[PDB]
Protein backbone atom coordinates (compact mmCIF):
# COMPACT_ATOMS: atom_id res chain seq x y z
CA UNK A 1 0.00 0.00 0.00
CA UNK A 2 0.72 3.68 0.19
CA UNK A 3 2.61 2.82 3.64
CA UNK A 4 5.44 1.27 1.50
CA UNK A 5 5.61 4.35 -0.83
CA UNK A 6 6.34 6.53 2.40
CA UNK A 7 9.03 4.80 3.12
CA UNK A 8 10.61 4.98 0.49
CA UNK A 9 9.63 8.52 0.57
CA UNK A 10 11.54 8.93 4.19
CA UNK A 11 14.98 6.81 2.93
CA UNK A 12 15.18 8.59 -0.58
CA UNK A 13 15.23 11.79 1.70
CA UNK A 14 17.74 9.90 4.15
CA UNK A 15 19.99 9.70 0.83
CA UNK A 16 19.46 12.72 -0.72
CA UNK A 17 20.20 14.56 1.90
CA UNK A 18 23.41 12.66 2.92
CA UNK A 19 24.97 12.94 -0.57
CA UNK A 20 24.00 16.88 0.04
CA UNK A 21 26.36 17.10 2.81
CA UNK A 22 28.88 14.72 1.50
CA UNK A 23 29.19 16.59 -1.28
CA UNK A 24 29.41 19.77 0.77
CA UNK A 25 32.28 18.62 3.05
CA UNK A 26 33.69 16.95 0.30
CA UNK A 27 33.73 20.70 -1.69
CA UNK A 28 35.08 21.95 1.51
CA UNK A 29 37.98 19.73 1.02
CA UNK A 30 38.41 20.36 -2.35
CA UNK A 31 38.46 24.27 -1.48
CA UNK A 32 40.89 24.31 1.36
CA UNK A 33 43.06 22.35 -0.86
CA UNK A 34 43.02 25.02 -3.53
CA UNK A 35 43.63 27.21 -0.40
CA UNK A 36 47.04 25.71 0.67
CA UNK A 37 48.14 24.77 -2.89
CA UNK A 38 47.18 28.90 -3.57
CA UNK A 39 49.48 29.67 -0.40
CA UNK A 40 52.19 26.79 -1.55
CA UNK A 41 52.59 28.75 -5.09
CA UNK A 42 52.93 31.82 -3.33
CA UNK A 43 55.45 31.21 -0.87
CA UNK A 44 57.74 29.34 -3.63
CA UNK A 45 56.92 32.17 -5.87
CA UNK A 46 58.44 34.18 -2.71
CA UNK A 47 61.19 31.61 -2.56
CA UNK A 48 62.27 31.99 -6.32
CA UNK A 49 62.12 36.33 -5.95
CA UNK A 50 64.26 35.49 -2.62
CA UNK A 51 66.29 33.72 -4.82
CA UNK A 52 67.09 36.20 -7.71
CA UNK A 53 67.38 39.23 -5.13
CA UNK A 54 70.00 37.31 -3.61
CA UNK A 55 71.68 36.24 -6.67
CA UNK A 56 71.26 38.92 -8.31
CA UNK A 57 73.16 40.95 -5.61
CA UNK A 58 76.11 39.18 -4.70
CA UNK A 59 76.62 39.01 -8.45
CA UNK A 60 76.48 43.07 -8.12
CA UNK A 61 78.89 42.72 -5.25
CA UNK A 62 81.66 40.44 -6.92
CA UNK A 63 81.06 43.13 -9.89
CA UNK A 64 82.07 46.23 -7.82
CA UNK A 65 85.05 44.09 -5.82
CA UNK A 66 86.39 42.70 -9.22
CA UNK A 67 86.38 46.43 -9.96
CA UNK A 68 87.97 47.81 -6.71
CA UNK A 69 90.82 45.18 -7.00
CA UNK A 70 91.39 46.11 -10.66
CA UNK A 71 91.68 49.65 -9.67
CA UNK A 72 93.34 49.03 -6.54
CA UNK A 73 96.35 46.97 -8.62
CA UNK A 74 96.73 49.52 -11.32
CA UNK A 75 96.66 52.35 -9.05
CA UNK A 76 99.42 51.20 -6.67
CA UNK A 77 101.53 49.19 -9.71
CA UNK A 78 101.78 52.92 -11.30
CA UNK A 79 103.01 53.90 -7.83
CA UNK A 80 106.02 51.40 -7.13
CA UNK A 81 106.91 51.89 -10.51
CA UNK A 82 106.74 56.20 -9.96
CA UNK A 83 108.74 55.08 -6.28
CA UNK A 84 111.33 52.97 -7.96
CA UNK A 85 112.03 55.38 -10.83
CA UNK A 86 112.38 58.54 -7.91
CA UNK A 87 114.86 56.09 -6.35
CA UNK A 88 116.80 55.88 -9.55
CA UNK A 89 116.94 59.45 -9.18
CA UNK B 1 -4.35 11.67 0.21
CA UNK B 2 -2.66 10.85 -2.90
CA UNK B 3 -2.16 14.46 -3.70
CA UNK B 4 0.16 15.67 -0.91
CA UNK B 5 2.73 12.81 -1.61
CA UNK B 6 2.68 14.02 -5.45
CA UNK B 7 3.07 17.71 -3.99
CA UNK B 8 6.31 15.71 -2.12
CA UNK B 9 7.27 14.22 -5.28
CA UNK B 10 7.69 17.48 -7.28
CA UNK B 11 9.58 19.44 -4.94
CA UNK B 12 12.11 16.73 -4.17
CA UNK B 13 12.05 16.10 -8.13
CA UNK B 14 12.85 20.41 -7.93
CA UNK B 15 15.38 20.24 -5.35
CA UNK B 16 17.27 16.72 -6.56
CA UNK B 17 17.65 19.29 -10.40
CA UNK B 18 18.30 21.82 -8.07
CA UNK B 19 21.60 20.49 -6.28
CA UNK B 20 22.31 18.53 -9.92
CA UNK B 21 22.87 22.22 -11.29
CA UNK B 22 24.70 23.41 -8.16
CA UNK B 23 26.53 21.02 -8.17
CA UNK B 24 27.60 20.93 -12.05
CA UNK B 25 28.58 24.48 -11.58
CA UNK B 26 30.32 24.38 -8.87
CA UNK B 27 32.23 21.41 -10.55
CA UNK B 28 32.95 24.11 -13.33
CA UNK B 29 34.25 26.58 -10.46
CA UNK B 30 36.86 23.61 -9.46
CA UNK B 31 37.67 22.80 -12.98
CA UNK B 32 38.41 26.63 -13.96
CA UNK B 33 40.24 27.05 -10.81
CA UNK B 34 42.21 23.81 -11.90
CA UNK B 35 42.84 25.79 -15.35
CA UNK B 36 43.91 28.87 -13.96
CA UNK B 37 46.26 27.21 -11.38
CA UNK B 38 47.76 25.01 -13.85
CA UNK B 39 48.62 28.37 -16.01
CA UNK B 40 50.47 29.36 -13.19
CA UNK B 41 52.51 26.76 -12.40
CA UNK B 42 53.26 26.60 -16.50
CA UNK B 43 54.58 30.81 -16.10
CA UNK B 44 56.24 29.82 -12.65
CA UNK B 45 58.22 27.18 -14.56
CA UNK B 46 58.57 29.39 -17.50
CA UNK B 47 60.02 31.96 -15.28
CA UNK B 48 62.10 29.66 -13.26
CA UNK B 49 63.62 28.72 -16.93
CA UNK B 50 64.39 32.10 -18.02
CA UNK B 51 65.84 33.03 -14.63
CA UNK B 52 68.14 29.97 -14.86
CA UNK B 53 69.14 30.74 -18.30
CA UNK B 54 69.82 34.65 -17.54
CA UNK B 55 71.52 34.00 -14.75
CA UNK B 56 74.13 30.99 -16.00
CA UNK B 57 74.76 33.60 -19.43
CA UNK B 58 75.49 36.12 -17.17
CA UNK B 59 77.77 33.78 -15.40
CA UNK B 60 79.03 32.78 -18.84
CA UNK B 61 79.78 36.01 -20.03
CA UNK B 62 81.27 37.33 -16.63
CA UNK B 63 83.60 33.88 -17.28
CA UNK B 64 84.76 34.90 -20.67
CA UNK B 65 85.23 38.35 -19.92
CA UNK B 66 87.76 37.49 -17.00
CA UNK B 67 89.86 35.20 -18.98
CA UNK B 68 90.01 38.14 -21.32
CA UNK B 69 91.10 40.40 -19.18
CA UNK B 70 93.27 38.28 -17.23
CA UNK B 71 94.86 37.38 -21.01
CA UNK B 72 95.29 41.10 -22.11
CA UNK B 73 96.78 41.43 -19.18
CA UNK B 74 99.42 39.43 -19.10
CA UNK B 75 99.92 40.19 -22.47
CA UNK B 76 100.47 43.55 -22.31
CA UNK B 77 102.48 43.46 -19.39
CA UNK B 78 104.94 40.93 -21.08
CA UNK B 79 104.98 43.40 -24.38
CA UNK B 80 106.06 46.56 -21.78
CA UNK B 81 108.29 44.20 -20.07
CA UNK B 82 110.18 43.50 -23.88
CA UNK B 83 109.79 47.20 -24.70
CA UNK B 84 111.56 48.25 -21.86
CA UNK B 85 114.49 45.26 -22.12
CA UNK B 86 114.83 46.65 -25.24
CA UNK B 87 114.89 50.47 -24.60
CA UNK B 88 117.67 49.51 -22.10
CA UNK B 89 120.03 47.91 -24.96
CA UNK C 1 -2.81 5.93 -9.95
CA UNK C 2 -0.12 4.49 -7.63
CA UNK C 3 2.31 2.66 -11.04
CA UNK C 4 3.32 6.28 -12.84
CA UNK C 5 4.06 7.29 -8.72
CA UNK C 6 6.27 3.76 -8.15
CA UNK C 7 7.42 4.59 -11.69
CA UNK C 8 8.40 7.90 -10.32
CA UNK C 9 10.28 6.23 -7.49
CA UNK C 10 12.64 3.73 -9.84
CA UNK C 11 13.53 7.12 -12.24
CA UNK C 12 14.28 9.30 -8.70
CA UNK C 13 16.29 6.66 -7.62
CA UNK C 14 18.06 5.68 -11.02
CA UNK C 15 18.65 9.54 -11.33
CA UNK C 16 19.81 9.60 -8.06
CA UNK C 17 22.39 6.77 -8.07
CA UNK C 18 23.48 8.12 -11.49
CA UNK C 19 24.04 11.55 -10.11
CA UNK C 20 26.31 9.87 -6.82
CA UNK C 21 27.73 8.10 -9.24
CA UNK C 22 28.93 10.77 -11.10
CA UNK C 23 29.75 13.07 -8.34
CA UNK C 24 32.04 10.11 -6.91
CA UNK C 25 33.92 10.06 -10.05
CA UNK C 26 34.23 13.55 -10.81
CA UNK C 27 35.64 13.94 -7.05
CA UNK C 28 38.23 11.12 -8.38
CA UNK C 29 39.34 13.02 -11.26
CA UNK C 30 39.59 16.76 -8.78
CA UNK C 31 42.23 14.30 -6.44
CA UNK C 32 43.68 12.49 -8.89
CA UNK C 33 44.52 16.12 -10.50
CA UNK C 34 45.35 17.29 -6.99
CA UNK C 35 47.84 14.57 -6.62
CA UNK C 36 49.34 15.26 -9.48
CA UNK C 37 49.52 19.30 -9.31
CA UNK C 38 51.38 18.11 -5.85
CA UNK C 39 53.41 16.19 -7.36
CA UNK C 40 54.62 18.93 -10.19
CA UNK C 41 54.89 21.50 -6.87
CA UNK C 42 57.21 19.01 -5.35
CA UNK C 43 59.76 18.41 -8.70
CA UNK C 44 59.22 22.13 -8.97
CA UNK C 45 60.68 22.86 -5.52
CA UNK C 46 63.02 20.34 -5.94
CA UNK C 47 64.35 21.71 -9.39
CA UNK C 48 64.66 25.32 -7.14
CA UNK C 49 66.55 23.78 -4.88
CA UNK C 50 69.12 22.03 -6.95
CA UNK C 51 69.28 25.14 -9.84
CA UNK C 52 70.21 27.43 -6.28
CA UNK C 53 72.38 25.11 -4.61
CA UNK C 54 74.64 24.30 -7.93
CA UNK C 55 74.48 28.18 -8.14
CA UNK C 56 75.64 28.70 -4.79
CA UNK C 57 78.11 25.68 -5.84
CA UNK C 58 79.68 27.40 -8.58
CA UNK C 59 79.90 31.37 -7.06
CA UNK C 60 81.59 29.42 -4.17
CA UNK C 61 84.56 27.43 -6.80
CA UNK C 62 84.77 30.94 -8.94
CA UNK C 63 85.17 32.93 -5.51
CA UNK C 64 88.03 30.24 -4.42
CA UNK C 65 89.56 30.22 -7.77
CA UNK C 66 89.66 33.82 -8.25
CA UNK C 67 91.65 34.01 -4.49
CA UNK C 68 94.07 31.41 -5.28
CA UNK C 69 94.90 33.20 -8.82
CA UNK C 70 95.26 36.00 -6.59
CA UNK C 71 97.41 34.74 -4.23
CA UNK C 72 99.81 32.68 -6.51
CA UNK C 73 99.97 35.99 -8.92
CA UNK C 74 100.69 37.99 -5.92
CA UNK C 75 104.05 35.24 -4.73
CA UNK C 76 104.95 34.70 -8.36
CA UNK C 77 105.76 38.16 -8.97
CA UNK C 78 107.49 38.56 -5.65
CA UNK C 79 109.55 35.69 -6.48
CA UNK C 80 110.67 37.17 -9.78
CA UNK C 81 111.20 40.34 -8.25
CA UNK C 82 113.63 38.60 -5.82
CA UNK C 83 115.06 37.00 -8.62
CA UNK C 84 115.89 39.95 -10.72
CA UNK C 85 116.94 41.75 -7.55
CA UNK C 86 119.52 38.67 -7.04
CA UNK C 87 120.33 39.15 -10.79
CA UNK C 88 121.63 42.30 -10.14
CA UNK C 89 124.23 41.26 -7.76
Amino acid sequence: DLKSTQAAIDQINGKLNRVIEKTNEKFHQIEKEFSEVEGRIQDLEKYVEDTKIDLWSYNAELLVALENQHTIDLTDSEMNKLFEKTRRQ
